[PDB]
């Protein structure tokens, strides 16, 4: 959860203005290292189908994807993957451990 991770709400995967700066932190990075390439990884908590799941932690992972293209870094530094609820970083069964797996990574 440091300076590499977007949260999100429940059921959603549109990034929330918190987390701006920290992403024009790695927009700003990648641009000028046109050679980087970073792979976001998005998940989600575990409520709902395995597939609606891989789905929206699909979207939260593009969601980043577009917001660094926005800031004019190269679609082709940026890859996304999707893990769906089946990575989540807590365990648990209640949204102390939701709130904390609703989210997109940017793994170098």
């Amino acid at each position: 959860q440091q300076n590499n991770i977007v949260y999100f709400d429940l059921d959603k995967y549109d990034i929330r203005s918190d987390f701006a700066q920290m992403l024009d932190a790695h927009a700003n990075f990648l641009r000028s290292n046109p050679s980087y390439k970073v792979t976001v990884e998005g998940h989600a908590d575990e409520r709902g189908t395995p597939e609606y799941n891989i789905s929206l932690g699909e979207r939260r992972a593009n969601a980043v994807k577009m917001y660094l293209q926005g800031k004019g870094v190269s679609a082709d530094q940026i890859s996304i993957v999707s893990y769906g609820k089946e990575k989540p970083a807590v365990l648990g069964h209640d949204e102390a451990a939701y709130s904390k797996n609703r989210r997109a990574v940017l793994v170098y």
